[PDB]
């Protein structure tokens, strides 16, 4: 259903367009140390905030990249950006990456709410986990990745305190290892 | 099937974000004229050219509106920008808009070639009607649009000269009247 186009269409007009540049742009950014690769946050529950220091205070926002430009579709100049966060935990920096929420999750949560979407408010798990899917078989065959970005997938227990996001993604940031 | 998902992820992640605060970006511009509205070109044959005056010498790119930005999943000043055209006629300047491809087209057209994504080639211009269709439905309903913007949909002849793409646009232009 809606999650593999969703998943092909953030592969292609996005992923590819960004990953084959990054290190590149990681390197520039380093003169003026951040891990390589794009960190993409795949929560299965489709909140997606917009500020990732709400999200978990322990997730600190650094800086920008410098800005990706390109001519797309009739748009000059057409921008991609990402943002550099700094892992805390127990008040120490554990680590320094770029980081940020798969965009097209988003997308299906707010589908889920508007009527003429045809799309159930129940059928939100079993799409981002499609998605998720889709995703993962893409970037395993895909030129473009080389390294280049990791997934975290994540489901938040139901319905208790504790989860850290911090310590989810300084996982697989200590994995790269 | 992948167009309505696409069509509704466009709404959402974009011309619903965009168009509240169109007007008010055109005006700026037009102190420092250009029609309001977003003009959004739908081909039906998908092809989406990346530079505009390759797909008509007489679409001639003036000027970059204002750029709007905003934190938008994890993104820290995540960039849209939009481009203002001259629309030209037997050599006079006969119109000026701003004008894009939509982009999702261009994301049909690349699925259809990616043997992973199980997507015919020859279900493109289905595709594409649907993504017109169901954009056509939102917008009907859309708050976000009061005036706002026009889908400028067509299909080209199969397969002579003549067809101009400027002279499409500057029919709906003009019916803004
Ligand atoms: N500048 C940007 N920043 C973050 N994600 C972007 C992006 N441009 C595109 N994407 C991702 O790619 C998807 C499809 O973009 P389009 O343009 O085809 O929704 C989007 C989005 O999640
Ligand atoms: N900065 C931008 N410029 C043009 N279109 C954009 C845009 N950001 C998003 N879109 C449109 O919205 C679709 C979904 O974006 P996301 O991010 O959810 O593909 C995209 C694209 O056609």
């Amino acid at each position: 259903n809606v999650a593999h186009g969703l998943a092909w269409s953030y592969y292609i007009g996005y992923l590819r367009l960004i990953l084959p540049e990054l290190q590149a742009r990681i390197r520039t950014y380093n003169q003026h140390a951040v891990s390589q690769r794009l960190y993409i946050l795949l929560p299965l529950d489709c909140g997606v905030p917009d500020n990732l220091s709400m999200a978990d205070p322990n997730i600190r926002f650094l800086d920008k990249l410098p800005q990706q430009t390109a001519d797309r579709a009739g748009i000059k100049d057409r921008v991609y950006s990402n943002s550099i966060y700094e892992l805390l935990e127990n008040g120490q920096r554990a680590g320094t990456c770029v980081l940020e929420y798969a965009t097209p999750l988003q997308t299906l949560f707010a589908m889920s709410q508007y009527s003429q979407a045809g799309f159930s408010r129940e059928d939100r798990l079993e799409q981002a986990k499609l998605f998720c899917r889709t995703l993962e078989d893409i970037l395993a065959d895909a030129p473009e990745s080389q390294n280049n970005c990791r997934l975290i997938a994540y489901q938040e227990p139901a319905d208790d305190s504790s989860f850290s996001l911090s310590q989810e993604v300084l996982r697989h940031l200590r994995q790269e290892e």
